[PDB]
């Protein structure tokens, strides 16, 4: 077992959904993590997700980060379909009861929203990456601290 | 103007209806449900037709009105969605006020109904979305509990 600073905000979470199966929070040691508050049916999310996917494909290795979907979907089949087409990780559907309070904790007032977190400490690096990705597509100023 | 709905909607004048606009004053003496919703939200899309049935049966006899408060940002979605509904709507040009209205009543998800006395603006319930399911004949309307 390995600890994780993400457990500061996901104390009920252990595994994340991934394209390789499941990954522990501990597996993200040393990384920058983006919590991506989104939903399958939200129109502005539909416009943003491909932009974030392109950024992810380009930079996630060289800039040592992961993206974890935090979905507002309340329908499990919709959740899996939506996440299936993304390239990154997801908080499992069985954590859906925590999503509202997690949004409140980070001052999420609408979606899409990105919250940038240090995986080791749980420190919030930034809250504006949803726009910075568009402003800075090659991530010159990543991870966009204030 | 004088109605207690005006305390919540200071930038509004009129609400949309099926036959053109109506004043806030036209709701004098009514129980009013503020219906926090969005055209693309699945539980809303499932609840709207249920609420429509409830409205059609009871709105006259139990002297209430429903007012759509929509999270829609796309005007074509708004008009189409409100087109499914028999009741009133906060006009699309007031949509910038929807979030603060949600915060006024502690709306933390949708669909949500907030029940208000129109004249005084008093909140008389927050659980009507649930009560409509359990009590579709409105025996316990307006559900003080
Ligand atoms: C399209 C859309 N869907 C959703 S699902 C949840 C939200 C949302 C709204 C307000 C908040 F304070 C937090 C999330 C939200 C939103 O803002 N827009
Ligand atoms: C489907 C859906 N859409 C929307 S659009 C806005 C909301 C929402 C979310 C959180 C709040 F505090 C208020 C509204 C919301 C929601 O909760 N569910």
């Amino acid at each position: 077992g390995m600890g994780s600073g993400l457990a500061k905000y996901l104390p009920g979470a252990t595994n994340l959904l991934s394209k390789s199966g499941e990954v522990s929070l501990g597996s993200l040691v040393g990384k920058t993590v983006f919590l991506y508050f989104s939903a399958s049916w939200c129109p502005p999310c539909r416009g943003f997700t491909p932009v974030l996917a392109e950024f992810y494909e380009k930079h996630h290795v060289a800039k040592n980060f992961e993206v974890v979907l935090i979905s507002w979907d309340e329908n499990e089949s919709d959740f899996h379909d939506y996440y299936g087409k993304m390239p990154w990780l997801a908080l499992p559907f069985d954590q859906r009861s925590t999503v509202s309070e997690l949004g409140k904790t980070f001052g999420v007032e609408s979606i899409p929203t990105l919250i940038t977190i240090n995986a080791d400490t749980g420190a919030i690096i930034g809250t504006q990456a949803r726009t910075r990705v568009i402003e800075d597509p090659d991530g010159a100023n990543f991870p966009w601290p204030n």
